[PDB]
DNA sequence: TGCTTCCTGCCAATAACG
DNA sequence: CGTTATTGGCAGGAAGCA
């Protein structure tokens, strides 16, 4: 159908037919296949452009709102995505987020309706 | 070479099923 | 509506880009 599997050392790989790329997850197959068949479409809700994979679409529409749900919590400053935090977190604070303390909050997404995570 | 978007293991939230 | 299947949000490194 659209992969076959390859298995090495007991550990079971999803290989796409298409670009022969492997997954450890069939889920992450299938999400990546999209990209092949534009079986779905994930058409922005503001303008013309359109996404093979929903969280794509997401992640943009959030640029639409101008939405700022990453906040540093050293100084407060807040930005619209991890890259962003990271970047000013490394540089301004010298520090690392995906170090072993917690050092930004992500917020809710108010913005737009995507489903919620408890955590936040 | 610093933004910008992509990528995929993981799994919580949601949907589908029966 | 309780059990099973699917979706896609998230991190944070990779790749794209000018
Ligand atoms: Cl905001
Ligand atoms: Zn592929
Ligand atoms: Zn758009
Ligand atoms: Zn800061």
């Amino acid at each position: 159908d659209d992969h076959y599997e390859l298995i090495v050392d007991g550990r079971v790989y999803y290989i796409c037919i298409v670009c022969k790329r492997s997954y450890v997850c069939l889920t992450s197959l299938r999400r990546h296949f999209n990209i092949h068949s534009w079986e779905k479409k994930y058409p922005c809700r503001y303008c013309e452009k359109v996404f093979p994979l929903a969280a794509y679409r997401t992640k943009h529409e959030i640029h639409h709102t101008g939405e700022r749900r990453y906040q540093c919590l050293a100084c407060g400053k807040s930005f619209i995505n991890y890259q962003f935090m990271s970047s000013h977190i490394k540089s301004v604070h010298s520090q690392d987020p995906s170090g072993d303390s917690k050092l930004y909050r992500l917020h809710p997404c108010r913005s737009l309706q995507i489903r919620q995570y408890a955590y936040l």
